[PDB]
């Protein structure tokens, strides 16, 4: 039958709403030790706070190490799922979120903590971009496409913080910034060791403009796996605009990269959670499975820390290494093809 | 198979560029008069003609107006077609419209004309848009919804004429600007009589800013039916911004629009042809076909032309009213469940 509705942005009164008790749920679900829990409570008493950089900064650098550290980084949904449909309706990926402990990509993160953001009281501008192929997992891609970018693919955050917006990302595990950035043409810092990112307004390599009167620029993330070489290498991973995305510009872009076939994400398994060393308040590294196999990387040192032998296993790993729990009916749902 | 190559925009030594030959053979695919074959002729003997307002904008004005009447706006590629998969190649585009005298919709339309343009020496930027619920085909989402838009799914172009941007698009059959328009905010025009044109910067509804100082504008195209009303009531059309989109931007957008069950072109049949008085050098009116029915509308007249009973009467009236001619297996390839 035709269409009665179409997804759209709610008005501000029907908008999704997390309650006080549900962040609180989810602070728990981050695995908050006691005094950013004390932090979340004072912005959950006062929301005034979220406005300000003194205030508002600490509690959004917490809650996005923690969320990248224990909500994974998965596209289980497109496998181990009965339908292998992408829902972003923010009701239910809190439930996917907090009460499942299960995680998504970067529209189910970034539409969550969005979200989970506006209902502590920041003020939160929904974003897109387009991540470069040198992320690319096809390596004739990275090698001869390297200074190009996928069609619009990425969510992220803008928040607005004192006087100046923020970059927010907790939706694209190791790749990611994995740290609230100031919206600053050449912002750099140090961001899980020895690796460096980079923010900078440019303009990219792809473009029909015919001289610099007529091209456009784009904020430009890169990253420096090795500020030590000599000469740094900077590596692009992805590019944004300011402009607002909506619901269903998110919904048109998870389309493609959820049913196109050659969308990575369509042929193969993966799930991520980022590694933090909590005292010393900076994230370390990250656990990643790629298909069969999980590896530890810390630093610059990767090691194989499991290549599943068998279906079994590989569901038992999710549980031990990953917190990720499958249904029954989600288990038997992975095309025999996928298999182990 | 892994991909070795994603869509990209090509360098700008490897760009297609279409030949001053093939240039002609447009303008009589066009149907352009003599006078209008003798402008587009002094500019392509002259390209720095299409670099200013004085002799760029005419030949401009013609092109996008023939182009309209005489290039079908249609998605038969979705139901007449064994693939039912839409290129955006300009080589491709290229032997579409102006070889086989078909068309298509907004990104086929859009990027053989920008191909076009550029090859005639027009500066033209590639853009995208969002159609607005308000011309949506279901009653209940132009009931409920029409203060929102799609995701992203329409393209547009920016051409720089003198020290101005025009936008351009013959890509939207009857709902189109159907006249390059300035760039400018309040921009207002009549345009196939009695129609007015609008173009606006402003926010649109849908929005997650608590205030308009953190608010975004948007480029907002509408339409007035009926100015002679006491209260003039604006139709929105779509709405755009001046980002720079890519090729493979496009490929997403398409892939949602011809592949989303939801999205109608997957649905029914559709082709539209603009009417012109080429005296008067205006487009007065449109022929539309929806599913089984061509209807011609001039200005606010509207009546059935044909209502098709079978197969073969809806291909002969293709050929005949709309010049868009089928091969055996494009006729043999619609579905049985939406023959006639």
């Amino acid at each position: 039958e035709d269409p009665t509705a179409l997804t759209q942005l709610p008005d501000e009164s029907a908008r999704v709403r997390y309650t006080s008790s549900e962040l609180q749920d989810y602070f728990e679900t981050l695995k908050f030790p006691q005094r950013f829990l004390d932090l979340g409570n004072s912005v959950l008493k006062d929301p005034s706070l979220a406005r300000t950089k003194e205030n508002g900064l600490p509690l959004l650098q917490a809650i996005t190490r923690y969320h990248t550290c224990n909500v994974p980084f998965e596209n289980l949904v497109l496998h181990y799922d009965p339908h292998k449909i992408v829902t972003l309706d923010p009701a239910e990926l809190y439930t996917k979120i907090v009460t499942r402990r299960r995680g998504g990509r970067c529209m189910e993160n970034n539409i969550f903590l969005g979200t989970a953001l506006r209902s502590l009281g920041y003020e939160v501008r929904n974003c897109g971009g387009r991540v470069s192929r040198a992320m690319s997992p096809y390596p004739e891609v990275r090698k001869n496409q390297s200074a190009t970018y996928d069609g619009w693919n990425h969510m992220l955050l803008l928040v607005f913080l004192g006087d100046e917006w923020y970059g927010v990302d907790v939706g694209m595990g190791s790749m990611g910034p994995n740290l609230p950035f100031p919206l600053q043409d050449g912002f750099e810092s140090l961001s899980i060791a020895p690796r460096e990112i980079r923010i900078q307004k440019r303009s990219i390599s792809e473009t029909h403009a015919t001289g610099p009167s007529h091209a456009t620029k784009m904020w430009c993330y890169d990253v420096c796996y090795n500020p030590a070489e000599s000469k740094k290498t900077w590596t692009p991973v992805y590019c944004f605009t300011e402009t607002e995305f909506l619901p269903q510009d998110y919904e048109v872009m998870s389309w493609f990269t959820s049913t196109n076939p050659r969308s990575f994400f369509t042929r193969y398994i993966t799930c991520t959670k980022m590694i933090m060393d909590e005292d010393k308040e900076v994230i370390i590294g990250n656990l990643t499975l790629f298909k069969d196999t999980v590896r530890e990387t810390i630093g610059s040192d990767r090691k194989v820390v499991k290549k599943f032998e068998t279906e079994e296993e590989r569901i038992k790993g999710l549980v031990e290494i990953f917190d990720v729990n499958l249904t029954e009916e989600e288990k038997n749902s992975l095309p025999q093809e996928k298999r182990l």
